[PDB]
């Protein structure tokens, strides 16, 4: 029959559910202070777009989001997407680490039904808050049949970005989420969805990563690259038992003599080293003369997520590298 | 003017002086392989723009550029610019940490005479190498009377950027140097300079940072911010006598519970904590509820440079914070 | 008491004063539907930033804004700013042609006091409308002492842009106003203004353009450049008495054999030809082999404004060309 | 044979074949001054990538490229791709109108073999000429198996862009070709191709536009939108037999009272009016209150191309509108 699609709104917190003393206060707010019900009733317009059910998964600032919690989130979403009574899901999340949580599910959700992450740069109590409209757009995207099989998406500021390329580029602006080199999957203007691209990477239903029946993930830390970068930080990470290290290198994953010494100690202890870049965009090309693997176009935050997942399936450097060139 | 300006080209290495086997080889090249006079000979046209004098300062990949060497570089430039027969200086440098070295001199050179950093993204032996034209443009800028009193500049890909805003945004493209929110100071088109902006920040002749006689600088490290970031990294830093820590935080310098724990410790040990952002662009706003100071619009790399210089003359947070809003 | 500045809000119309049936409507609304006092009572917080006075100059969609009206707007603003009891002016305007009106005042307002144009991409009745925050920020900018002598500004989406460089780059998004190559003058984050640049161009008090006493402006049209562009469009413009033709050319003001024949007819008939570009950004360089003058980095819309004003003072091509390189 | 792919390089002219008096001459050169054999011999490295055959289709500046010539270019490419011995085609073209010629073929080439347009912003005789590397990259893309079925591509400055989205955004820089909202299809770094997106639009083999046997195309002109735009330009176009009019309007295709009057006249004369935008990016949404059709995300230059082709199929408004949402 012809009816509204069933959409589940899984809330986890963030500024979209945050609040402040006044409406002119755009900073210094308490993220995750509003229930999913509060948000839904704020935009009753969504009712006209679909049959929505709110579910409070958690209510925290995204900076406190952890791998174990994200792992649980992926499992719950897989549970929901399995039901014939669920057409898609919308996940309210904080903007700070949404690219990390979104990319994790992008790789582990075994369904082509739309999984849409939504966020807000201004608190719900702010003048001209962006949450209401973003939420409304997220629902329209999750309920549209065109949205299936496109991988996990992030909806905000009228844009639809792929979890694989989208990233928070600005610390405090509404238009912070961009994919400089890759663009948006589509845009929402005048309540109409305009799809532009389909990412040419593996994801969701065609991903080899399955975290169902998984308690925890391999430990992976991120080290920065800069003039005078200390060798002792590598020592600290190795000692606390990291399984992998993502290096946010200078330029195209360039390493100083101190970083090179630190990386070899790591390779010696069976620790996998992934060279990425601190620049923000671009491809870190292969270089047989430098230690470790290369992150392709994945930024540090994204690389870590994929490295953690890769280690749950293999230790083979050659296999992990290809993962980074295809996911 | 009838008189050709006197320009000193100070070479330090980089890909602009990089060499590879084939012309099609753009990666895995040997940085700092060619001498300064060899670059000048490769572009004889520069001799028509000014009376150039090449001086080899060093010849290494910029990833290995260290604070003590940058310190000496700044003292050498101050030295030359004091001479009445030197109108401008052009410094060939690697692209990887040029934004760090450039910003340092931007704060320590006590002259209004042009100081121009030039670099290249493709080795000198590559097909369509960008170095030749970048060098020619840099000399033109350094020899132009209009270029005085604009602060330290970085010339590349026909663009003129301020050392305070410019950054390498892409790991491998020729158009990698950009200032998304601040734009360029000017552009060079058709052998003509078009100046567009003047930065509204303190620098050079108006800076309080005097580095005469110094041989070393305060130790400052950078820690990344992400999901599951470890507290032990802060312990390690503190244990190795750092004077300040620059945090490349999630979003607007947001800190996780673990990060906050580590920061409290650092603060107790008298370590200065500067909260910046990993996003790439934007303002990290003040927040009395969170620990440490804020980096204004300075990214991690630039933040570290200003913090090191600030610590050479003060440890009072109120004063350091002010520096970050004015420099 | 020693406090609040005096700001006059001149309303001309625009979507910022536009209204639709429901909040779900962001298109198909009516610009210039709400009164100025209605906009003020809508954002009472503005009254805690300054002593505001509202004035209804007009109420129309900006696509209908005309030279004669912009001329009067300029004259009215000059009278207003001459008073000792007026510290600055905020002008609400539609987004479609605000860059034209804003640049006109940029060249004709003879005062250092702040002139801030503000607009909105969404109608006042829309969910997550941007008008309120935009207006609040415009008033804060106009009332700040640091804002004097920076030229006419356009405030929207937390950004402050110069009328000389800013332009609407996207047809429907909130972050449409950008200056790709020149950046923003500053940004407003967390109720604080962060100035970054000062434009290196003549404007306001250093401008030679005086429109006081003027009642009409020279006719100037814009013709597009593209494959198979018709010569007859030039004949039509000439026949209708245009004094100047702004050419939104292909690439760097390149002309086809048909456009060249057209420009030559124009020149032979006393019409001043200005070659700009349809690309959207950059420098159209001088070319001794092509007819007409070049627009520097002025886009077609801005170039038309300057050419119109230039013609009220001279018809000397040498002088007009110099205007384009300095304003 | 040789196991190397067979690539035909079809030369049409352009700066990539441009020649200037001096090496410092990046402007004021002669587009289409060299032959196809000279280009191939200039960069013999291409012969290591594939067995190349050169063909001088023409040699002109792209500003002079006309529809009748593009028509023949399309027909010629179709017969070349029909052969067993042709794996891909590389077309050298001036940058000024490459987006127009490229989009035309994008819609009319009935093959899935790669069709790659390549150009250069600096003349062949310029210091750091970009042409050599651009060509080398174009040949690599055209010969790669991953490249088929991606639609027509434009390769330049290490980027691979789709003919439907790419556009010349800057008048004189090397990094001028961008697709702000849609990103690039892929990038070439270290002699390796990294594909990012597949466009979600109809093209090539799935296009209903066939130009076999056609010698002429319907006439379509472009009119600009700005304050005080004249109605007489519409009358002029109508009087000269245009079948279509593309309007590069203000904002989201906004029209002034004069533009509307002119548009209504054209419609009553059977002229198809297509409202696009002068802004440079974005969606022109549908609007019942305004006359004519909307261009979706196509800019004026692209819109003209699709409208001409649509008119070779039908004049029905609803069908043409659908073409604009799917191509």
């Amino acid at each position: 029959a012809d009816k509204l699609p069933n959409i589940v709104i899984l809330a986890t917190g963030g500024t979209i559910a945050g609040s402040a003393a006044t409406g002119t206060q755009t900073t210094g707010y308490k993220a995750g202070a509003l229930g999913v019900d509060t948000l839904i009733n704020a935009v009753p317009e969504v009712k006209k777009l679909a049959n929505v059910k709110g579910e409070q998964f958690s209510n925290m600032a995204s900076e406190n989001m952890t791998g174990d919690v994200v792992l649980k989130l992926s499992q719950r979403v897989n549970e929901l997407l399995a039901r014939d009574d669920v057409d898609g899901v919308v996940i309210t999340h904080g903007t700070d680490t949404v690219e990390e949580s979104a990319y994790f599910l992008h790789l582990t959700v075994k369904s082509d039904k739309p999984v849409v992450f939504v966020a807000a740069m201004r608190p719900a109590t702010a003048i001209s808050a962006d949450g209401p409209m973003n939420l409304l757009e997220a629902v329209r995207v999750a309920g549209d049949k065109q949205s299936r099989g496109r991988g996990v998406m992030v909806v905000i500021n009228d844009r639809i970005g792929s979890a694989r390329y989208i990233t928070k580029t600005n610390a405090s602006t509404l238009d912070t989420f961009r994919a400089n080199e890759e663009g948006y999957l589509g845009v929402i203007i005048g309540n109409r969805i305009y799809y532009q691209n389909r990412i040419d990477k593996l994801h969701t239903t065609r991903s080899v990563f399955d975290v169902r029946g998984l308690t925890s993930l391999p430990k992976v830390d991120i080290l920065y690259g800069y003039q005078d970068d200390p060798e002792y930080l590598y020592d600290a990470a190795i000692q606390h038992g990291v399984k992998g290290i993502v290096y946010a290198g200078m330029g195209a994953g360039s390493v100083s003599v101190r970083g090179i010494a630190g990386m070899r100690k790591a390779l010696e202890k069976g620790v996998v080293v992934m060279r990425s870049t601190r620049t923000g965009n671009g491809i870190v090309p292969p270089d047989e003369e430098l230690p470790g693997l290369v992150s392709d176009s994945l930024n540090p935050a994204h690389a870590r997520i994929l490295l953690m997942l890769a280690l749950t399936r293999t230790s083979d450097p050659k296999v992990i590298q290809e993962y980074f060139h295809t996911y």
